[PDB]
Formats: structure tokens, C-alpha cells, sequence
């Protein structure tokens, strides 16, 4: 109690009852479980991103606006169904719904567009249809590709090649859907930007009772690697027809978050279901509760010991900033990023503080939704003559956006992470600031 | 051998951290140990057939639940009889006979405050018909448990009371309820309506953890494999749910509509068996045992002291089983609370105790039917040999295996105090 | 059941701490030691401690092992010392429940490349005179231990070889030396000349830790209470040194000139006794036993499995003692390696084993001289009660206390497999 | 080759038992000696030429025992020490500051004695940096010493000597009002049983480490070196164990004040401390210090833990911190980093007083303030790099953590930077 006594007198006894704080202060995992309280409300913003599959039930511009308000971060286009003309209309409807909020840049929410490929099917390499669908994604500016049935590192190289020179910035999330993919996992993850645990096909290729081992191992290996991991298929399946999910479904969503999944997905739930906005609201509600129940004491310590020593200033500054954020119960970590890399390196250490990422890249702002706990802000202002002043304006943009969105209150402490010179890869500074 | 250390997630359990443990989980690592989490199957039209109950017993059913919300007393007496007929059809081979507990799930107080009039009549029925367990519905305070204990009368003293926590008051008064109950049931169906649906997993995880700490059984209930009522295979969320209830530390898992009225009752039991076996191998025993050890308070009870010594000994030699003689099941329960990887093979002459130990994870009851030998230590050895022969026949033991034998210094319950290291010959 | 006063003594609040930093902060100088002194005291016999009457005073002060330095004195001189020690020890053998055995150790002169001619003659002398231990000087490699082992003629294979690590070669070849030795001695005198004086503490701490991991005795030797040769009280560095050797994990502590030629031989023994008692209470058993537990490999030896089960059981009930029946001292040694807080009362019929177990920390030997009983189980029982009766008489046990009893299933060495939880009546 | 030195295999161990087993006598210490050495000044160590040798041997703090000698005697000692220290001021990149500490006579049979009030006023008039207040029994005793220093003796550090049973029992109230503690084992070994002193030492060191306040281990550390050129096996063990316990400072009383080998006793304490610091199990030490330290909303406190964590991640050669009062360097020190805390200060008093904190290497900056504050900071950081390069702490290619503030004055430390040397 001596390690909380002073901050208890300062922040109050009511602060330390919320967001499962008594449970996270526990010395053991058994004590942590015993200290979980249903009356302990989550205060932090929802960090696990929600991928919603776009279909007939969620294609209208007006419906898409409701899903954005409900918590949709990434829009998935399943290229197994629909024509190129159909998917181009979906992309346009999504962009129209997202840009309807651009009038207020302090409260604008970027939404990523992901292309889920049909797959190789009976074939060995990349199918002819996949090459055409990938060329479509490049021409239409998709941010992510969920490459279906990845079975080796050569499969991911084929997808990167089909994207061409212009599709270099697109993120490749390899869907592990069969036994070969599970066995060659380490070689696949090495060449991928992240992974997707495609439980539907995986539950047919391997025994249904073994899928949870594959999900847990893949999530843990992705967490170790610092790369995003998506949990997919049948998460809230009953919500396709019913307004409330089963006890197994709510348990499943919460357990995917507890395992360490960066993203959670809705397939039929939002693409063809009667309750698409309600499925997004439900995933948001469960994720918020599950994230508070994460045992950060052992999680951070294990992530820290497992991570190898590094001489990269971005990597060093990231662990220093996350450690600083935990020490003062920082409301947020504000980071300036160009490619999203600095925000990704903060994210891998799983801080309780929100990683508010300020970027000028619209693509990077959409793609950082793949990383848990990263809240992107798109800076639209033109560059100042003095670089040091341009940096200060972006930091103030992050504070004003964070104050307006409820992340920051006056009196709160924030960690600011910046670089010494412009251009990607020079992040090396950490500042402790008091919100005034 | 090298082959032994690749099975039952042994590389994953040897890991120094939980993150390393997760990364070392192998889908090609097959489970070796017997399924420890017991399966409760609700009895209804789909599962009352004597021939069907035999198939469910073979599939892995350990406890038969009678839902007193549906049916008359005449209906439930026919269920009890059909279950007993199916269970006793295997009594001809005592080395492979599997005891099955009968549990009475009460209707509940509903609008009322105390124990309803129907519940008092249903509880008296349970006593008259020899039920082993009671799942008392909508327990809100310790006085509710006392009312159930009182309705059971003097003859229902041996019956176990598992308090169903189905509402917010029960979740808040949990500590006082668990103190007076024999165990708990996380009744997720009503709980998911009384409290926000998105908070039920916190209540499940807290209750399971508190029960694990207390050394009392905890059942995870409702909608575990719901789609198996109509479909031959479950959803990805359903298999995940079953596995996560086992990983959380649930002693029992339950089937309601999946076995009461569904099209796949035997298939539902086989599925819960298959998932539990996988999930139990994936349990991180290194931290689990260490935390259970540290958390458990000091004790001057020889049964309690012998239990921790035996579990520690079982871990040191990778014991295939811990064979314990128990009259009331208590010795077996105290071994179980430390979550050993070794099976707790419990030999008992009490048919009621043999049925009731299914509530404790990892306890495999054996009913000894032979009459007592004149020389006590000879009778004790015959029981230990019965446990070895049963374990050999059922696949738990092989020649060359090491086994921990837990016994007492004199006849009668409460005198366990000895732990022996034995080599299977 | 024990009281608030029990939990304030023997640094019990400090041992319950969750961290080592918290453990240090909870050390109380007002917390008095209750347990008996476990770290054994080796006293060098010389002109200052050779008389039968002086030896009786040193036995009463706490001397467990008598060291004969073969660097000084003739074979006739050392034979008279052996006879005087045996006469002083047997003067108390009329009251067998309270009789204390004392080991005799021969410290060799030293090598030259191989075993010297004088060492071969001195080792033959040790065998002919029934010495229990040999402190082999300047061991540099495993071949040196084999030469001493070979020199312990045909009769002396039972003698324990404690390898003195006195130079850089011994420190580097440590693993191969410890593998073939019965234990080690950190001979700091010569080691402080062969290697930089400021590096000796690293060698001491590494060697003690490796011996603790191996389960073999480790002696801390030279200049522990050097000022007590001339002065009646030691320096602040000397008391700190003795306490830190105990805290590091040393099984034995030694007095060279302090006892052999000094002015205060009985006072140096009393001082080492006083400091060791304090230091043992301050040991952080929570992390010590958990690390010893994890570091020790899995074993399929019933003696090794029973030992960890018994120490775990002893800790759970705060057992006053662990009574182990041993013939070679092995079972007591395996209990000792897990560093229990309970005294290991070892009952043996071997006078040599009774003397040699003083090398193991926390082992209190009892030589049992009684005529054997016709029924082996009754003979087992008489020795267990002999251990309790002696324990009661010496202050280790009271009626109501809990004890752990380790025995085997059949007579003869190497069959230890039972652990019983007994209440002292 | 880097990973075989400074007990790096032993520090990477998953358990403390494995850590002990991995200690290598052939693993040489590379880092600079962090535990500061206090040397008592007497007849054997009073000459200006003798003092210069002790400064070169490793003396960081000079103790004046006011139990022996007159005010005129001690003023001559102060002057001789200052003359010996300032003889090296010609090269500011290699100049070593030396603190002057006044050890009071004590209350004896008696509150604060009349002689102590006179000796404390002497210390103020002569600019002493530290006071070792003898026989502190309660918090009111510390308040009496603070009062006897007056309005001129505000910046003086008070190290309370715990020498009796009452002081050990009232420890928490004494430490709360003191700047640090001294485990005065000589009198403590007479007031309490000799066999219980190690419990008091270990508890006090641990409580000081938890509090983030300096702790000195004192008396009979190398006692045999008063007459002999080499210490006993118990003495080398004792010095090493005081460092291993977590003592910020180690002391030499008769060993330097009246002993035949004063320079040799300083060299011996330096040699043992260097070895003992490498053998510190940082894995569990840092983790326990981190968990035990309470949450803080002070940016200096938050930046300190962030910087130490960053230093461990890259195996930083040093942490360079810009400090006015020594507080920022003290907060880095409490987390026991393996990287040297190179503290750049303009205060000469602060530079002398940071020797009380383990691992802090003070540098006195003697250049005038620049017009642009941004450039004045960069010059002090470069002074720290050049001093560190010259003194062997840094090489080109090494990584350093730089800790600065956002605005001048004390208490505004809030920035951490990862820098690559040259
Ligand atoms: O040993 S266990 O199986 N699991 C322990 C554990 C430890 C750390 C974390 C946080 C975490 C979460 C995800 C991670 O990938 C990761 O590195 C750390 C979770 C669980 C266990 C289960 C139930 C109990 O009651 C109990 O005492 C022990
Ligand atoms: O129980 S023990 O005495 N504690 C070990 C321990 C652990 C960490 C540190 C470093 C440390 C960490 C944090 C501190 O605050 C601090 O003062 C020191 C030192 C000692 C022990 C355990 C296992 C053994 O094999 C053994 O010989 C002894
Ligand atoms: O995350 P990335 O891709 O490394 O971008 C972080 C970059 O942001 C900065 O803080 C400023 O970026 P820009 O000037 O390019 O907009 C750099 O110092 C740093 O290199
Ligand atoms: O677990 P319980 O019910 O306490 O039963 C343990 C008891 O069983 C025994 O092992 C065997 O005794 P019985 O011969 O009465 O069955 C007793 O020695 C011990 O007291
Ligand atoms: O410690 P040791 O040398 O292995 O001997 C222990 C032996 O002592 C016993 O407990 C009793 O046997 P004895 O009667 O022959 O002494 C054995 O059963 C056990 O094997
Ligand atoms: O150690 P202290 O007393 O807190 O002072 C640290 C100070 O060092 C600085 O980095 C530089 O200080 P000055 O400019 O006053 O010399 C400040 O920003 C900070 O306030
Ligand atoms: O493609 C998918 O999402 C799957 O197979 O689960
Ligand atoms: O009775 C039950 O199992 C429920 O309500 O969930
Ligand atoms: O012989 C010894 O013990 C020594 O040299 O230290
Ligand atoms: O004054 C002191 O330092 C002592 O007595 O040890
Ligand atoms: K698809
Ligand atoms: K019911
Ligand atoms: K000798
Ligand atoms: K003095
Ligand atoms: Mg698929
Ligand atoms: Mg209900
Ligand atoms: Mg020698
Ligand atoms: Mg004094």
C-alpha cells in the first residue's frame, strides 16, 4: 500500500476503484483474477481496433456513418463475393461517410480500407483473380491486404510482387488458415506486416478443438515480434439474426482481447446481418471491459524481458516512454510519426496510456488502426518555416484533440515523443508534460 | 524418452514466462493425460433413453443435471431411474465402472424473497431420491444457502450445495455465499440479463479465481456449445469459450439444451471432452502451482499438509497419478485444489463420495465394492492395488511409471497423513 | 493455535515478505532465534584445545567437527589428539538420548604435481585411525581428488573428501572437482594469495552457490574470527563475515588458529554458535526454497522426491522438526539441500554416518544403540520415537507440535519413500 | 568479449542461484567505481602531499572527527584538503571534487551538547558540505542539528548516525527528517548484541534504498590495515558485502586517520567496491526498486525512471544529467543503473555533495552562461561527453542518455534524449 498511499491521497480513492486498478496492482495473477470487479467501470478509450466487413447490410453512406460513430476503424472488402464495380462503389461510400466528419479536424476519425483476397483455392501460387484484385486495390488506394491461405514466405513475396512498385506502402496481413501455415508461421511472420487468425478455414483444416492453441500461440508470437494480430470469424455469429449475442460470444471477444489481439473482426455480423451497428457497439463495449482487465503488471514485465537489447533510438525511446507513462499514470503518450513506426514501437509494450499519433500521412493514419492503443490524428496544416515551431504545433494539435475527445483533462500528465530532425526514423526524445 | 517431452504441451509448460509458454503451444503436441474437467449434462427428452445415457457415459458424462424448472416429480424420478439403470449396466466390471453424480437444479425464488414453497418440495424430493448435489438457483446471500440446507433436513446432510450466482446481489455478496457453500456455479444465462452482457466474463473469471483460491468447485454454465442443439459442429466462438473456461480454472463445464433437447447430445459431450483435454494440457502449471502454493495459508491439518507435500512430490518425478484413499472425498479435494498434472485416482467405498468427487477437477473416482479385510493394512493395500489395476486398464498408468500414494494412519475419515513414492510394476 | 508471539520470533515477518527488499526491511534485531543452530562448527585441535577437559568444554560450547592440521605435528601427536577427543565424546555416552557425536577430520599438508609422499602416509594414518572426513589441500583438478580417493586405501572408501579450493586452477576447474568430491572448502587463506585479495568474495559466493545447487556440503574457512586468537571479542568485520558466510549458504564454518593456538578457543566456538543462530533466522526461505526447487532437476529417485515433499510439508505446517531414519546419511543430506527451517533430526545406527552428517546444514544426528526388534516395522517405530524423545529432551519438540517423519518401505539403504505428518503426543 | 566482462553472464541469469553460479573471478570490471569512499583525516593523512595521493587513490569525502582535535587543528585539515583538491583544478575535464564532512562528538550522557553547537557553527563558518550527526535517537535530535546550523547552514546535508537501540527502533522517523543515514557499527556493536549488528545494517541499507536516500557503512571495515599492508579474508568480504547490500558510501576510520597504510586502505576499498558493483544482480534489483517505488506525478521522478529504463535497453555507457541542486542526479541514482550518472553542475557544493549518491560522477562546469539558453545546455552536455571520453567512461559509437529540463532553475527536469557518441 506504500506504493499507492500518496497517489491515493492525491487522485482519490474513487480513481483507484475504476478501470480494474485494484486488479492490475495485484502481486499475482490469481490475486488479479480475484480482484476483478463488475462495478469497476472502464475509463480509458477503446484500444483494440474493430474491423467490419462491408456488404449489403452496411453499404449505405448513412449506415456507414452510424458504424463509424459506433466504433468501426477498418472496413474489410471480401473479394470472394462481388465484382470490381461493386467494391469500388463500397470504397466510394466509405470515403463519403468518413469525409463527412472532416470539417472538424480535432474530432475527425480516419478509417482504413482493407482488401481480403479470394485465395489460391486448388492452385499452388497466387491465382489469376488475386493478381487482378491486388492491382485493383493499388489503383483504388487500399491501405491493407488480408492475403488468404498463406502457406510459406514465398506466398507473401508473390502478393508483394503483384502489388507492384506503387503498392509498396500497403500492409500485408497474412491469413493463417491451414496446418502448413501454422507450421511455417515463423517464416511467414518474418516477411509479413502482421497476421490474421482466420478461424473459419483453420477450424476445418485442423481439428476444431485445437484452433484455440493456434490462436493463442500466434497472438503471443505476434506480441513478441511487435506486429499486429487480428482475431477473425464467428466472434458474434448469433448477432447476424439476433439483437444480443450468446454467453460464448461475449466470452470469445473478451478472450481474444485478453490473449493480446490488436484487432477484432465482424464478418457476416456486419456484412449481411440484421444488426450491423449493434455488432460494432457490442464489440466496442466488450473490448473496453477486457482491456481494463489486462494484467499489465506481468504483461509489461514479460514484454520487457522478452524484447532483446536495441541500439535503435526509436526502440529505446519507446520503452523509456512507456515506463515513464506507467510511473505517473499518464493519460496519453503523444507521438509524432511519419510512417506510423514510432507509434507501433510504443504499442508493442502495451501501455495503459493512449498512444495519440500525430501524422501528416493519411495512409499512415489509417494503417495505425492495426496497432492496439494507437489513436491516429491527421494533421492538415501547412509546414511552418521553423521546424521546431512546426513540431510544437503538432504536439498542441494532439493535446487539443485529446482534450476535446475526452482523453485529457487539466492536471493530467502526458508523455510527448518526438525526433531531433525531420524525416522518418529519427525519433529519440521523451518529455513529461502537465496538461494546463 | 524424447517423444514423452513433445506430448501434452510439455515444452510450453517448461517455459520461464507466460509469453514464452503461449509461443511454445503446439497443435501437433497431443494430450496424454485423462480429461480432468468434469462434464455436467442436462437430462431432457433428448437424453432420457437408457441406451442413450449409456452412450453419454461412454462419451464422458460425469454429472447428470435435473432441471426442476421443467417437468413434474414423476418426470424427474423416471430420469433418476434411467440414469441409474444406464450407470449400473457397467457395474459388472468394477475396474472400468464409472460413477455418475445426480444433481438437482432448483426452480428458484423468482418474485419471492426466501426459499419458495415449490423449492422446499423439490428439495425434499431430492433427499427422498438420493441426489448427490443441489444447484441452488438465484442465491443472493448466505441466509439463502442456510434455507436450502434446512429444507434438505437431517437426512440431506451429505448432499453438496453448489450456489448459482445469477444476479448482481449474488456477485457482490459472493464472499459470504462461497463461505457457506460447497462450491459455485457461474449461471451465465440469467447473469447475462441481470448484469451488462459485456461484464459477464469479468464475473466468471473473478468467481473461478476466488473458488480456486478457496479450494471449492466452480462450474461454468450456459450456452457453451449452443449451436450444437441444431448443428453437428460448434462455432469458433463456442470451442474458444469451452477452452477458456477450462483455462480460467473451472472444475466443471456444463451442457443444457445441447443434451436436454438437442439433436446432438452424445456429440456435444464428445466435443466438450475433446476441447477440455486440449485446454488442460495448455495450462501453465509452473505459475499456477507456484501462485496456488503462495496463496494458500499455513495449516496444522495433516490432510492439508500431506496434500501439498504429495502434489510437490508428484511434480518432482512427473508422477502419472496420485492414488488417494478417501471416505468423504475430502482428501481428494485437498489434492485437487493444488491443480496437479497427475491424475488424482480416488478409491472410496462411499458411492455418494465417488459421485460427488466429480465436482473436483482432476479427481477420478473408483468405487471399491469388496468387503473389508480382517487386517486393516491388508485392506488398505487391496484398495491401492485396485487403483493401480483400474488405472492400468484405463490408460492412466503403465509399468515403470511413478505414482504417489496418499493414505492415513487409522480407519475413518479425517486421518490422512501419509505420502508414499511407488513404482508401477 | 501458535499465538501472536510465535510469529514475531526467528525473523518470521521478514521471511513472509513478497520481495527480498521487503525481507531486508522487515529484519528485526528484537526478533530472537528459536530454532537450534544448524551451521556446523569445525574446530582445529592444537595445544590450546588438546586436553580431555578442554575438549569437553568445546563439545558443550558447540563443536561438531574436530580438525587435525597435518601441516604441524607428528603421527604420534595426532593419534593422542584423536584418543583425547574420543575420550571427551564418550564421557557423555551414559545418557544416550542427550549424547552428542563429534566428527574427526584430517586436513592434509598438501602437494609438487601429484599427491605428495607425506600425504599418502597421512591418509593411510587417517584410515587406520578411523577419521570421518579429509580436507584435501590444494585440489586443482579431478585427478587430484581421484589420487586422494585412491590413497584412502581399501578400508577408507566411506571417508568424505572435502576438496580445498586454494588457487586459480581449482577455481577454474571447480565443476570437474565438485563432481568427484563429497563437498568443498573455500580455503580463503591461500586463495587470497593465489588470486587478487579483492576477488576472493566472488569465488566464495560462486562456490557456495554451486555447492547448494549440487546438494553437496560447503565449508567457509580461514580468518573468520582471527582477532579472537589474542582478544576475547571479535571485530565488526569478523561477526559480519561469519553471518554472511551463513547467509551465502555455507553448510559449515571453521576456526583455525582461533581454537588451535589462541587464548580463547571455547569463546571462539561460543561466538560462532551465537552468530550462526542469528544469521539462519534471517535467511529468506521464500525465494531460497522456490529457487532450490526450480533449479533442482526432475528426479525419479524416491529418496529425492520424498525429500522435496517433506520439506514442502514442513513449511506448510511450520513443523518443529523433520525426523529422518538414515543409514549412510544420504536421506538426511537430501532433506538438508532444500534448506528447511525445521531441524533435520537424523536417527542412525551408523556412528560414522552420525559424525559425517555434521557436514550438512540443519542435520542433528542421533546415534541409536538399542538392540533391534524382531518385527522391522516395530524397529522403525522405536527409532522414530527415539528421535521424538531426544527432540523433546533437547528442546526442539513439545507436545502438540507437528513433525514430518521420513522413512523407507523396506530395510537397507536407499529405499526412503515415505513422508508422514505426525502430531507430538 | 564485451559480454564476458563486468559479470555480464551473471547479471543475465534468470534466478539469484544461477547469478551466484555464474560469478567469474576472470570477469574484469569495466565500469568506474560508483560506491564513494569516505576517509577520516588524522595525523597519518593530514599532509597536502599525502592528501593528493588519497585523492588519486579514490577518496571522495574527507571526514573530520570532532571527538579528537581542536578547532584550529580541523581548520588546518580543511585548508590542506582544499589545497590538495585545487591542485588538480588546472584541467577542468579531469578535476575531481572532494566533499568535507564534519562528524560531531555527540550528546554522550546528555539534547544537543554545548560542544556540538560550537562545532556545528564552526562547520558553517568553514563551509563543510556534510554533517555526520552522532548518536541520533529521535527526529527531535535531527531538528536540533538543523537549528544549530542556523540560516547560513541550510544547504548542509545531515547524515544521521544510528549508534544505539533507540535509534534503530525510531529509524523511520529519523530517516524521514534526515538527508541520509550512517550505520555506525562501532557503538552499535556495544549498545546491541554484536551478533545482531548485521540485521540492523541490512535493514537500514534496504530502507534507505527504498527511500532514495544515501546510506554509509562505517567502522572496522579494513581494521587490520591500520598495522598490516593486507586485510583479512573477513575484511575484504565485509567491504564487498556492504556494497552488495546497497550502501551508497563506505568508510575508513583508524585505517586512514592513524594507520600505517592510509593510501593502501583507500586503494583496497576502491578495488573491492569495483568488483562488488559488477556482481550486483541488477535484474532483480531494478525490478524490485521499480515495483517498490510509489507512483509519482513529479516530472523529475518520472523522467528518472524513464531514463534508467532507456539506459538498460541499449547498455548505455552513461546517463548525462544537468543538475542545479543534485536532486535530478539523486533520482537517477535511486534506481541503481549500471550506466554512470555523469552529473554536470555549476554548484561546487552540489558537486561535492553528490558523492553521497552511488553512481553519480560530478563534473563542475566553470564556463560563463551563454546568451541562448538552448546553446548553454548543449555546451554543458558536450562538457560531459568530453569529460567522459577523457576519463574512459565513453568511446565513439557508444550510446548515452541525456537528461535535461524545459526551463532554467531547479526542479524542471522533464526531458530524455538518446544520443550516439561522436
Ligand atoms: O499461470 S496461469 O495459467 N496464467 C498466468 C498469467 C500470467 C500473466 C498474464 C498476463 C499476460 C497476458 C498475455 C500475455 O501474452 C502475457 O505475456 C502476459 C496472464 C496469465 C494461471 C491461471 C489461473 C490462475 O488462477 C493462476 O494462478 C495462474
Ligand atoms: O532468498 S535469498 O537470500 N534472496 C536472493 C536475492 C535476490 C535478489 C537480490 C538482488 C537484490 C534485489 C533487490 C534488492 O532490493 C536487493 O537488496 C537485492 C539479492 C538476493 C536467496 C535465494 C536463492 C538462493 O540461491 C540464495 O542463495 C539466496
Ligand atoms: O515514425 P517515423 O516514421 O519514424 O516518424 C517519426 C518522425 O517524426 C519527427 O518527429 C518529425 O517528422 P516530419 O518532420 O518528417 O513530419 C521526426 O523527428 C521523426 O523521424
Ligand atoms: O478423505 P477422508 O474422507 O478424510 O478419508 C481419509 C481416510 O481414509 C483412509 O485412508 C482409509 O480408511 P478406511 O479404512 O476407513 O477407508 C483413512 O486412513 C483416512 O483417515
Ligand atoms: O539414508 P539412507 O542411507 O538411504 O538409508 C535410509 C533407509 O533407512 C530406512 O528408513 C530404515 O532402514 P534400516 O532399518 O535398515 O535402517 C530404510 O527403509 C531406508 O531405505
Ligand atoms: O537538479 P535540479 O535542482 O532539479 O535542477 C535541474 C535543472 O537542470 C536543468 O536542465 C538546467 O538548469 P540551469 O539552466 O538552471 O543550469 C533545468 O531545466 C532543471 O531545472
Ligand atoms: O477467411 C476467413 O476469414 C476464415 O477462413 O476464417
Ligand atoms: O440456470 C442457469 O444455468 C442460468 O440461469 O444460466
Ligand atoms: O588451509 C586453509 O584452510 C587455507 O589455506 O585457507
Ligand atoms: O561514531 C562511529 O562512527 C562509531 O561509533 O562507529
Ligand atoms: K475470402
Ligand atoms: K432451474
Ligand atoms: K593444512
Ligand atoms: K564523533
Ligand atoms: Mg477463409
Ligand atoms: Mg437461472
Ligand atoms: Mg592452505
Ligand atoms: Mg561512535
Amino acid at each position: 500500500r506504500a506504493d499507492v498511499a500518496q497517489l491515493t491521497q492525491e487522485l482519490g480513492t474513487a480513481f483507484f476503484q475504476q478501470q480494474q486498478l485494484p486488479a492490475a496492482m495485484a502481486d499475482t495473477f490469481l490475486e488479479h483474477l480475484c480482484l476483478l470487479d463488475i462495478d469497476s467501470e472502464p475509463v480509458a478509450a477503446r484500444s483494440t481496433s474493430i474491423i467490419a466487413t462491408i456488404g449489403p447490410a452496411s453499404r449505405s453512406v448513412e449506415r456507414l456513418k452510424e458504424m463509424i460513430k459506433a466504433g468501426m476503424n477498418i472496413a474489410r472488402l471480401n473479394f470472394s463475393h462481388g465484382s470490381h464495380e461493386y467494391h469500388a462503389e463500397s470504397i466510394a461510400n466509405v470515403r463519403e461517410a468518413v469525409e463527412s466528419f472532416a470539417g472538424s479536424p480535432l474530432s475527425y476519425r480516419p478509417v482504413a480500407i482493407a482488401l481480403d483476397t479470394k485465395g489460391p483455392g486448388s492452385g499452388p501460387g497466387l491465382s489469376e483473380q488475386d493478381v487482378r484484385d491486388l492491382r485493383f486495390g493499388v489503383e483504388h488506394g487500399v491501405d491493407i491486404v488480408f492475403a488468404s491461405f498463406v502457406r510459406k514466405a514465398s506466398d507473401v513475396a508473390a502478393v508483394r510482387a503483384a502489388l507492384g512498385p506503387e503498392g509498396h506502402g500497403i500492409k500485408i496481413i497474412s491469413k493463417i488458415e491451414n496446418h502448413e501455415g501454422v507450421k511455417r508461421f515463423d517464416e511467414i511472420l518474418e516477411v509479413s506486416d502482421g497476421i490474421m487468425v482466420a478461424r473459419g478455414d483453420l477450424g476445418i483444416e485442423i481439428p476444431a478443438e485445437k484452433v484455440f492453441l493456434a490462436q493463442k500461440m500466434m497472438i503471443g508470437r505476434c506480441n513478441l515480434a511487435g506486429k499486429p494480430v487480428v482475431c477473425a470469424t464467428q466472434m458474434l455469429e448469433s448477432m447476424i439474426t439476433k439483437p444480443r449475442p450468446t454467453r460464448a460470444e461475449t466470452s470469445d471477444v473478451a478472450n481474444a482481447v485478453l490473449d493480446g489481439a490488436d484487432c477484432i473482426m465482424l464478418s457476416g455480423e456486419t456484412a449481411k446481418g440484421n444488426f450491423p451497428v449493434e455488432a460494432v457497439k457490442m464489440q466496442h463495449a466488450i473490448a473496453r471491459e477486457a482491456e481494463a482487465a489486462v494484467y499489465h503488471r506481468q504483461l509489461f514485465e514479460e514484454l520487457r524481458r522478452a524484447a532483446p537489447l536495441s541500439r535503435d533510438p526509436t526502440e529505446v525511446t519507446a520503452i523509456g516512454a512507456v515506463e515513464a507513462a506507467f510511473k505517473c499514470c499518464a493519460a496519453a503518450i503523444i507521438v509524432l510519426t511519419t510512417t506510423g513506426r514510432s507509434a507501433q514501437l510504443l504499442s508493442r509494450y502495451r501501455p495503459r496510456a493512449a498512444v495519440i499519433a500525430v501524422t501528416r500521412s493519411a495512409q499512415a493514419a489509417r494503417q495505425v488502426h492495426l496497432c492496439r492503443g494507437v489513436f491516429p490524428l491527421l494533421y492538415r496544416e501547412p509546414p511552418e518555416a521553423i521546424w521546431a515551431d512546426d513540431v510544437d504545433r503538432r504536439v498542441q494539435f494532439g493535446i487539443e484533440s485529446g482534450k476535446l475527445r475526452g482523453f485529457l483533462r487539466v492536471g493530467d500528465l502526458v508523455i510527448v515523443v518526438t525526433g531531433w530532425r525531420p524525416g522518418s526514423g529519427y525519433t529519440n526524445i521523451m518529455r513529461v508534460l502537465s496538461i494546463s
